[PDB]
């Protein structure tokens, strides 16, 4: 006749969170604009007011996307999310799904592809490597995919992938071609129409400096029909792009509810692309590639390796370094954070115990913050143990 559960002790405690400066893959720290951002109030999740700034979120998705499609908005979900909705919607159970799984990444777009039922096919690839315009094509003709997946920034493996010429190839063979640009957005160079990209997508706490939650999506006019001649409904309704589309102002018919969109996240979005467009996407470019060379040489000097051999192909935005001959990773970056409130990753996937992963995201992709983790690095090397 009672009530089972009791008020849990912890909740009667306030709310505390440790200062940390977040140096690694991601998420990256919220500049006070952001932060202020998401301390304000609510307003009805379908007032004239959300749907501007609704419709504002759109115009900043296709600047820093570069792009005119108007089947460009914001999935609610993380980056993950909006990787499923691009493929849910996209691919129809049995379409053949070419894959370029060089890290964890490709590897969850087998996984989805698999789930969502169609023929997948992976270009494997050790951790590190890209993919040549020609291992593609064998691909492209060996299975005559309908839609071709490529992570643009390997956030896995610190590769950077060239994009170029494959427009030209996958028209070539009438395939869809889907980049993954959740951690190269902001931080290298990249233009979904001038390089032919069908559906693009990112996340937000990367070199956007939102928080997390949300993710950026545009898909070109060709995978527009795809997804809206159909003859299967896609499995998920929550992002199912029919339903996104109308919401999000882009069909001729009025705005339906679907789902309620998460307003104070939208506000931060906000804030954060209105942010990089003070800058100029150029500038923000500038940024990522002169700090992730300070790093680089800084990185050097210390006696550490680039996992990435190739200058060219390193990600300014996700630096992976060989963890040292002697040292057990771990220590490593349990150093850094018990002694430098600092965040630095060991690998993802494939890259797992291989490697230490620092990041320089937005606000943060500072020659400042390239010395501050440069000295945690010396003194973990120094007093961690070393065989």
């Amino acid at each position: 006749h009672k009530l089972l559960v009791t008020p849990p002790k912890a909740l009667l405690k306030p709310l505390s969170i440790p200062n940390q400066l977040l140096l690694g893959p991601g998420p990256s720290n919220l500049p006070p604009r952001i932060m202020a951002a998401g301390g304000l109030q609510m307003i009805g999740s379908m007032s004239k007011d959300m749907y501007q700034i609704m419709d504002e979120i759109k115009e900043g998705i296709q600047y820093v996307f570069q792009t005119r499609n108007p089947l460009t908005l914001v999935i609610s979900g993380s980056g993950h999310c909006a990787l499923e909705a691009a493929l849910v919607n996209v691919l129809e159970p049995g379409d053949s799904f070419l894959v370029g799984a060089n890290g964890i990444w490709g590897q969850r777009a087998v996984d989805i592809g698999e789930r969502i039922g169609a023929r997948v096919h992976p270009m494997t690839k050790d951790p590190g490597g890209h993919y040549t315009l020609q291992e593609v094509e064998e691909g492209l003709a060996q299975h005559k995919p309908v839609l071709l997946f490529l992570t643009h920034g390997e956030s896995s493996t610190g590769v950077l992938q060239p994009l170029d010429g494959f427009r030209e190839l996958c028209h070539r063979y009438k395939c869809l071609l889907l980049v993954d640009s959740v951690a190269s957005l902001g931080g290298t160079p990249l233009y979904m129409d001038r390089q032919g990209i069908d559906i693009l997508y990112s996340g937000s706490q990367k070199a956007l400096n939102a928080p997390p939650g949300t993710s950026l999506i545009s898909f070109s006019d060709k995978a527009k029909k795809k997804m809206y001649s159909r003859k299967t409904k896609p499995f998920s309704f929550y992002l199912d792009i029919k339903w996104l589309a109308n919401f999000w102002g882009c069909d001729d018919q009025p705005r339906m509810y679907h789902h309620t969109i998460p307003v104070i996240s939208l506000y931060s979005l906000r804030e954060s692309l209105a942010l990089i467009a003070e800058q100029g996407l150029e500038n923000s470019w500038r940024q990522h590639r002169e700090a992730a060379a300070y790093l680089h040489g800084r990185l050097q000097a210390l006696g550490l390796q680039l996992f990435v051999k190739d200058p060219a192909l390193r990600l300014p935005t996700v630096t992976t370094v060989a963890v040292p001959a002697g040292y057990d990773w771990r220590d490593i970056v349990s150093y850094v954070i018990d002694h430098f409130d600092i965040e630095i990753m060991g690998g993802l996937g494939p890259s797992t115990g291989k490697v230490l992963r620092i990041g320089l995201l937005g606000c943060n992709a500072t020659r400042e913050n390239v010395d501050r983790v440069t000295e945690a690095l010396r003194a973990a090397l120094q007093h961690c143990p070393k065989k």
